[PDB]
């Protein structure tokens, strides 16, 4: 269960880095 | 006890980019 909920972590993080680097330098 | 560490600094890792995005476009 481990890889499952670090790959789902890992996705939110991604998605956080994605949305970040969204209101820096495209907004 | 890999999966253990890993996922505490993965945790610390989107505490961090949290607290830079706070600091940055909360701020």
């Amino acid at each position: 269960e481990y890889e499952q909920r670090l790959k789902v972590l890992e996705r939110e993080v991604q998605q956080c880095s994605r949305v970040l680097g969204w209101v820096a330098e495209a907004l």
